[PDB]
Parts: C-alpha cells; structure tokens; sequence
C-alpha cells in the first residue's frame, strides 16, 4: 500500500482605503513617495492638508545685471527628481569619454516567489 | 503500508487606511518618503497639516550685479531628489574619462521568497 | 507501517491607519523618512501640524555686487536629498578619471525568506 | 411799509434694515414685541438664531386617570397673548352682571402733531 | 417800517439696523419686549443666539391619578402675556357683579407734539 | 423801524444697531424687557448667548395621586407676564362685587412736547 497527497490554499491581501504591496521577492530599484492616506471629517470649519507647502513670493529668480559677461545661472534644477545622469550642466566646453559612469548595468537573477516540493523515492509495491 | 502528505495555508495582510508592504525578500535600492497617514476630526475650527512647510518671502534668488564677469550661480539645486550622478555642474570646462564613477552595477541574485520540502527516500513496500 | 506529514499556516500583518513592512530578508539600501502617523481631534480651536516648518523671510539669496569678477555661488544645494555622486559642483575646470568613485557595485546574494524541510531516509517496509 | 413771511421745511426718517416709528403724539395702547433686527455673516459654520426656543419633549399634557369624576384641566392657556377679558374659564356655573369689568372705555382726545402760528395785529399803513 | 418772519427746519431720525421711536408725546400703555438687535460674524464655528431658551424634557404636565374626584388643574397659564382680566379661572361656581374691576377707563387728553408762536401786537405804520 | 424774527432747526437721533427712543414727554405705563444688543465675532469656536436659560428636565409637573379628592393644582402660572387682574384663580366658589379693584382709570393730561413763543406788544411806528 502506497498513499500520498499535496495541498495548498492561497488568498491575497485585503486593502481598505490604503496602499499595499504584498510580497515582492527579488526587486531592484524601488521608489515610492507621497502615497498618502487620510481621513478627514470636517464640521463647521476649514481643513488644509498638504505634505509640501512652499509659500515663496520671490523664489529662485535672478536680479537685474546690465552689461554682464559670461554668466552661468541654474536655479531650482533637479527638484523632486530621480536618475539625472550627467545632466543639466551649466558649462561652455564638455568632453566625456571612457568605459565609466555606468548606471544599473549587467545583473543576473534567479528568483522564485514560492516553492513547494514532495519527494517520494521508492515504495516498490 | 506507506502513507504521506503535505499541506500549506497562506493569507495576505489586512490594511485599513494604511501603508503596508508585507515581506520583500532580496530587495536592492528602496526609497520611501512622505507616505503619510492621518485621521482628522475637526469641529468648529481650522486644522492645517503638512510635513514640509517653507514660508520664505525671498528664497534663493540673486541680487543686482551690473557690469559683472564670469559668474557661476546655482541656487536650490538637487532639492528633494535621488540619484543625481555627475549632474547639474556649474563650470566652464568639463573633462570626464575612465572606468570609474559606476552606480549599482553587476549584481548576482539567487533568492527564494518561501521554500517547503518533503523528502522520502525508501519505504520499499 | 510508515506514516508522515508536513503542515504550515501563514497570515500577513494587520495594519490600522499605520505604516508597516513585515519581514524583509536580505535588503540593501533602504531609505524611509517623513512617513508620519497622526490622529487629530480638534473642537473649537486651530491645530497646525508639520515636521519641517521653516519661516525664513530672507533665506539663501545673494546681495548686490556691481562690477564683480569670477564668482562662485551655490546656495541651498542638495537639500533633503539622497545619492548626489560628484554632482552640482561650482568650478571652472573639471578633470575626472580612473577606476574609482564607485557606488553600490558588484554584489552577490543568496537569500531565502523562509525554509521548511522534512528529511526521511529509510523506512524500508 | 409792512413786510412779513412764514417758512417750514420737513423731511421724514431714514431707515436702513431697521424698525422705526418717528413721532406719535397722543397714542393709547401700543404693543410691540419680537420686532427683531439681525445681521449674520456665516462662513464655514452653523448659526442658529431665535428669541424663544422651547425644547420640551413632554410639555403641558395630562396623564392617565381611569374612572375619574368632575375634572377641570386647562394647560398652556393665554400663551403669548393680549386682551383676554373674562375668557377661557374652567368652571361648571358662570353668572356675570353689572356695570363693571370695563376695558378702555369713554376717552376724550384733543391732539395736534405740530402747530405753527404767525400773529400780526396792526401795521395800519 | 415793520418787517417780520418765522422759520422752522425739521428732519427725522437716522436708523441703521436698529429699533428706534423718536418722540412720543402723551402716550398711555406702551409695551415692548424682545425687540432684539444683533450682529454675528461666524467663521469656522457654531453660534447659538436666544433670549429665552427652556430645555425641559418634562415641563408642566400632570401625572396618573386613577379614581380621582373634583380636580382643578391649570398648568402654564398666562405665559408671556398681557391684559388677562378676570380670565382663565379654575372653579365650579363664578358670580361677578358691580361697578368695579375697570381697566383703562375714562381718560382726557390735551396734547401737542410741537408748538411755535410769533406774537406781534401793534406796529401801527 | 420795527424788525423781528423766529428760527428753529431740529434733527432726530442717529441709531446704529441699537435700541433708542428719544424724548417721550408725558408717558404712562411703559414696559420694555429683553430688547438686547449684541455683537459676536466667533472664529474657530462655539458661542451660546441667552438671557434666560432654564435647563429643567422635570419642571413644574404633578405626581401620581390615585384615589384623590378636591385637588387644586396651578403650576407655572403668570410666567413672564404683565397685567393679570383677578385672573387664573384655583377655587370652587367665586363672588366679586363693588366699586373696587380698578386699574389705570380716569386720568387727565395736558402735555406739550416742545413750546416756542415770541411776544411783541407795541412798537407803534
């Protein structure tokens, strides 16, 4: 007599008014920001809500410079940004060369989210 | 007589008005910011909510410079940012070369989120 | 007679109005900031809430400099930032070379989130 | 030579969102109530306004009185009223007679709101 | 030579959101109540306004009186009232007679709101 | 030569959000109550306003009296009232007679709000 089985129940996440990523095996660059969650109950009033609030009646301007030579102005560059590679440069001559300045190159992946095995080697009747 | 089994129940996370990432085996660069969670109950009043509040009636401007030579101005650069590689430079001559300045290169991954095994070697009847 | 089993129940986290990451085996760069959690109950009043509050009626400006030569101004650079590699430089000549200045290169991973084994070697009837 | 004149300018009241009775010479019964005046400016809220507010979940009722004889019940009579003369009586026998119980009888009026006179008795040329 | 004049300017009251009775010569019964005046400016809140506020979850009721004889109940009578003459009585026999119980009878009025006179007796040329 | 004049300027009251009765010569019964004046400025809050506030969860009721004889109950009578003449009586026999109990009877008035005179007796040319 030789009797055997395998069983597996799965059920995903329950999300209620929320941000949720269950199980991420073997990720590389991940970038989350400002994925905000809020309940507001306002009666007889005024609610403001904000992560970044910049009240700047003169932000990053330039001033009056008559008769000026060889300027290099670069205000408010790469603001709230990702992956700016050798970019937005204020120069007059640029030389770039070589086998350098490499971003996220030449990866090797061997990745299993879940595994189940059932090994039976010999019951012979 | 030879009898055997394998069993596995799974259920994901429960999230209520929240931010949640269950189980991340084998991550590389991860970047979360400002993923805020709030309840507000306002009666007969005024609620303000914010992580970054910058009241700056003159922020990063420049002033009046008539008859000026060979300027290099760079205000409020790379603000609230990630991964700015050899970028946003205030120069006149740039030379770049070589096998250097490398970001996140040449990885090797061998990664299993979950494993279950059931080894049986010989019951022979 | 030869009888055997394997069993495994799992259930994810419960989150209520909160930030939660359960179990992260084998991470590399992780960066969380400002993932704030709040309850506010306001009656008959005014509530302000904020982690960074900068009241700066003159922040990082420049002044009036007529007839000026060979300036190098860089206010409020790399503010609230990550991973700024050889970036946002205030110069006139730049030379870069070599097999240096490397960020997060050439990793090797062998990482299992969970393991279960059941070894049986010989019951032979 | 005999020269003479008479002159009279009049102008009534100015009323703006108001209750106004200018000049009442020689009145008898006058009765004003609840002639209310209000400005309301409501932003982001709830305003209630009222002179008489009576929250009375059981006001002037009667209760359960089985097998009862010769009752005389009179709740909430003459409420917010004027001139109730020998009225709304709870009795079984009423006798009324005579030259009495008189209201506001037999008046005599001689009443001038304004007077102007110009008496000239003899210039005789 | 005989020269003469008479002059009179009048102007009524100015009322702004108000209750106003200028000049009442020779009044008799006058009765003002609850002629209220209000400004309300509400922002982000709840304003209640009232002269009489009676919260009375059991006001002037009667209770349970089974098998009761010869009752005389009179709750909340003549409430907020004027001129209730021999009225709303709780009795069984009433006899009224005579030359009595008289209200506001037999008045005599001689009343001038304003007077102007100009007497000239003899210039005879 | 005989020269003469008379002059009179008048102007009524100025009222702003107010209760005002200028000049009342020769009044009899006057009755003002609750002619209230208010400004309210509410921000982020709750304002209650009231002259009479009666919180009375059991006010002037009666209780349970089974098998009761010859009752005389009169709660909350003549509340906030004027001129209640021989009224709202709790009796069984009433006899009233005579030349008595008289209210506000038989007045005589001779009343001038303003007087101006100009007497000239003899210039005879």
């Amino acid at each position: 007599r030789c009797e055997l089985a395998a069983a597996m129940k799965r059920h995903g996440l329950d999300n209620y008014r929320g941000y949720s990523l269950g199980n991420w095996v073997c990720a590389a660059k991940f970038e989350s920001n400002f994925n905000t969650q809020a309940t507001n109950r306002n009666t007889d009033g005024s609610t403001d809500y904000g992560i970044l609030q910049i009240n700047s009646r003169w932000w990053c301007n330039d001033g009056r410079t008559p008769g000026s030579r060889n300027l290099c102005n670069i205000p408010c560059s790469a603001l709230l940004s990702s992956d700016i590679t050798a970019s937005v440069n204020c120069a007059k001559k640029i030389v770039s060369d070589g086998n350098g300045m490499n971003a996220w190159v030449a990866w090797r992946n061997r990745c299993k989210g879940t595994d189940v095995q059932a090994w039976i080697r010999g019951c012979r009747l």
